[PDB]
């Protein structure tokens, strides 16, 4: 319960304009036709993105905090699994995540 709240201040944080400068690929869901991939959905099974985790939240589908965080990280992991390491997308992901991590662990 409480702790639901709590994920729910971490996400406006990941949108808020403070972190806009790499947090904005995540915002929507990666769309293949658009940005020219041809093997994304073959790849990553399991897309996710900050508006699905926003939808999910309002939806009340999370039951816990440690089902909040797996959707993250998820975003995370499927950035890292796609691209390789020396791509900006990653590096962009690499700075969010260090916030949600920090953010994920100074909760109650
Ligand atoms: C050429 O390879 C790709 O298109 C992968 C794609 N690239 C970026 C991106 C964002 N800054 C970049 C800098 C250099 C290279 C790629 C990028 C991107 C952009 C988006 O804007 C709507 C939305 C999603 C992504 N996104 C995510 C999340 N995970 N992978 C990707």
């Amino acid at each position: 319960p409480e702790q639901l709240k709590h994920c729910n201040g971490i996400l406006k944080e990941l949108l808020s304009k403070k972190h806009a400068a790499y947090a904005w690929p995540f915002y929507k869901p990666v769309d293949a036709s658009a940005l020219g991939l041809h093997d994304y959905h073959d790849i990553i099974k399991h897309p996710m993105d900050l508006s699905t985790v926003k939808r999910k939240m309002e939806n009340r589908d999370y039951r816990d905090a440690q089902e909040f965080a797996a959707d993250v990280r998820l975003m995370f992991s499927n950035c890292y699994k796609y691209n390789p390491p020396d791509h900006d997308v990653v590096a962009m992901a690499r700075k969010l995540q260090d916030v949600f991590e920090f953010r994920y662990a100074k909760m109650p």
